[PDB]
């Protein structure tokens, strides 16, 4: 589609947002730029009043899905670079389990070569002792989300992406003769008779792990290694001529629990134009929140992966 | 010491639980074996009364703490298996967050060669459509605790443990030159390229250095000192001399099945049944791994636990 | 293991060495006493030629791993012990970086009730204006090692240790309502509004997770698997079923008077003198803390050596 | 002194190094701000021309010690701010021990309200196999210097400062009646029975240790805890009517050792003025060495605080 191709390369991003939430007046001002081509997100947001009513995490998603990497084979149902350069709304609602609900309207459209999302946020009946107002997320995105990143050194640079989990794997330490795997000792055991497959049982599943490899600490002792809703669902909307999106996120609160947060957001085209109508599908996003080492004005430094499917 | 000969081999376990939560009567009977060698306990409980008016995950604590393996240099603090076979009372007190409460008095004892554990559960201030009266639990005992099984075939018979997944892997995919790792696109390489070691970068943590000891030079002025002390989900046992038992506290995250965690605050004493000398245990805790799993022939509401504790 | 009650109590040490490094002949001799029950090494070494052409600290290394406490778990694996009382060989070679080398080979026996280390030293290529042969080394064994002993006094009587140092501490002066915490003026602040944590944020750190298997999957397509592994100072030692012996490595960072570190690369192999049934060890370390110092009243070129090996 | 008055507040800093080590041409610029009230310096460095021929410990020194926090006491001997808004000059010269030569001649001067620090850097003859050359340091200043941060919250804010180690303390575990002190095993002993005083025997001092607090974590079981070159030497230079330094950098080198670099340095003013002539006294410096998290070319972020004695 023409109008994606002005997302080859890096766009500078620009993100300003006016919020009063329970009273609370405040307003953030975010810089960075996006590389749409895989996803990649840097962005560096400030708080210009000063004073935080709310914790980083909470609006992290409400601070420009059109810089979610779409693979070759669904470039097809990318709506948001379709929408491009005129741009599109985003409204959201998102209501926090057992607390008052988010209501913001966003417009994200391409002001010369730069791209600003100019935001509207509004909350309607937070509790003034809770977890939004006072603070108590742990600064996650999400609980299922490593905030730890991976660095693969490849000719010379290092790339660095969010670390995610993509297999099951369980390492088993054999010292004399008795045998501790995953933090549970099996008893007596020779590290030449350890088993070639260890079977795990989930409550639906039954995974199989093959040892990958064997190093052997001694005459009878060794390690051996054995080995095998969150994301952001969109629709399509033909009467509105847009897109309607659903998920959920599970903030992790100080005290171990977490807390909800059900997004419900539609975008539609702001200025006339074929916009692409896509299948149903879904974005996978990876989240990781640092902070500017000599910042000293309340910042958040966010750097951000979509993937879609 | 004494008495904790009786716990050398695996004990035939019987518990029976009479409950009322917010005007709802329930009994559970279960029944089965426990080894103190490994801290094993296989049980079976059943609702008698048939339907269960709160979830299993939320009476697992309250349904036998004497079979939890205690290390050789920690065999001076066992209470448990010290106090029997008179046996201990066990009196908890569970204050669900944003919910009611359990209270619940126990007795543990030794009737012949069974190891009986009787229980009495009260409920209050439940919420009708709480997770709790709700069954909106997940069937889970503790949310960092995977339910999984892992068995290892050794000499012909597989050997089953709870799974506690504390290591970590990443796995590398080359397709024709474009390299994945852990699920994302890392651009392009070579698959003969790749790297010797990888490397992750965690979260920045703080270590947190705690007031030790004040003292005041003046009337604005003095001196402080900050220092790192030398040691959640475990259940901490302390010392109670003033009534010649124990105290312990914890804290059990019961997985919502919305994606949120329900709290358990619990908070237990135990004291010996008999006149006897037991063990007055220095500060410890215990770590549990529980497995819950359904009999596919079963009809009535039931629960199959398999549970495995360590001192430290 | 027989051969290791030999350890069970303290055990005098002779030492003897005689050394020859780039032409310069000299000969050390020393007298202690060791105990194996808690790796105490207490000596006395004395030049008998009288000037050193080497700084002992170079051979303090050189200069009876029997005496490493072993523990319980771990008494099947002490080579040394089991060894006895026919002793063993140990063979050196001490690779000084951008300096020469030391060969040394000793016998480690029993002669009669005493324990008799015997080493013949040949040090080559040493710059004669180097940090060797200049005795520009600081009398120090190794640069994280604190040379200071930690004397608390017992049921009347001091025991004396050496110093670990590995605790972390941070002291806060409040005067007229400034503060001052660990060297550096933070403002102003109220002692009576100090807090009640401070935080310490650490450089980040890398773990590291090396490639465990790699299958190619096509020209240019493939798999890999990255883990950490659940395992420098402290001396490596191996088995080396072959020459039915052990082999150990290690590295050790002396400290140069103007502020630089020596490296000494030490790779041994110790092998039994006599025929006999040898514990052959899973790989393990030892953790060695040392403490030089010098007698006021002595006019010989000496070193008082206080030393603790531990396995692990 | 006049002229240090424009030093009470925050002073913007732009630093442009120019730099060609053993025919490799490197040129440096970085930008940040200097409290010299407290004296936080808070500074990012980037190569402009790509490819870092030397890493950034070695130049961090040679990359404004006026912003060095003076105490009142010695605010009479401060030549730096003194010789301000004209400036001074600084050459040094700073030998690596087994390697060559940096000499380095820079201009510290007041642009406007901003301070401009512009240095002619030239490495002699560095092993191209070497610690420098090899970007073997370990992203260290010093080795005396820890790389933490402390962090004390005041009054709802917290402030973070280098740490140092102020005093020496001992913590003692006894367990059942037996005691381990600092990873040592002092055999049997009752908690009741441990000493109020403990000796600590250093090869010139005898430093005493007495108990801070105790805790009983069992009958017979609890813990207590007791407790009790590298700076910039300074002196004048009448004649040329300045200052001469001294001192030693011992940066960490990956293998274990440690690289010395001998600075050398003296500092005249730039313009004709009444400069204060110091007595002999030195600076003690702090740092600490840190990235931007979005930041992808070749830089470094450097936090660092100089007090004087």
């Amino acid at each position: 589609s023409k109008g994606e191709e002005l997302f080859t390369g890096v766009v500078p991003i620009l993100v300003e947002l006016d919020g009063d939430v329970n009273g609370h007046k405040f307003s953030v001002r975010g810089e960075g730029e996006g590389d749409a081509t895989n996803g990649k997100l840097t962005l560096k947001f400030i708080c210009t009043t000063g004073k935080l009513p709310v914790p980083w995490p909470t609006l992290v998603t409400t601070l420009v899905q059109c810089f979610s990497r779409y693979p070759d084979h669904m470039k097809r149902h990318d709506f948001f670079k379709s929408a491009m350069p005129e741009g599109y709304v985003q409204e959201r609602t998102i209501s926090f389990k057992d607390d008052g609900t988010y209501k913001t309207r966003a417009e994200v459209k391409f002001e010369g070569d730069t791209l600003v999302n100019r935001i509207e946020l509004k909350g309607i009946d937070f509790k003034e002792d809770g977890n939004i107002l006072g603070h108590k997320l742990e600064y996650n995105v999400d609980t299922m989300e490593s905030n730890c990143l991976l660095n693969v050194p490849i000719g010379g640079t290092t790339v660095v992406r969010p670390l995610v989990e993509d297999s099951t794997s369980v390492t088993a330490v054999v010292t004399d003769g008795y045998l501790k795997m995953a933090g549970m000792h099996f008893g007596a055991c020779d590290f030449q008779r350890l088993p070639s497959e260890v079977t795990v049982a989930k409550p639906n599943v039954l995974i199989a792990l093959k040892m990958i490899k064997r190093q052997a600490y001694g005459t009878n002792s060794g390690v051996a290694i054995y080995h095998r809703s969150h994301n952001v669902y969109i629709t399509a909307d033909k009467q509105k001529n847009g897109i309607k999106a659903n998920f959920k996120i599970r903030h992790n609160v100080e005290d171990g629990s977490v807390q909800l947060a059900d997004h419900y957001q539609q975008n539609t085209p702001i200025g006339d134009g074929p916009v692409l109508l896509p299948d149903n599908h879904y974005l996978s996003t990876q989240s990781v929140l640092s902070k500017d080492p000599n910042e000293k004005r309340d910042h958040m430094v966010l750097l951000e992966f979509v993937t879609a499917a």
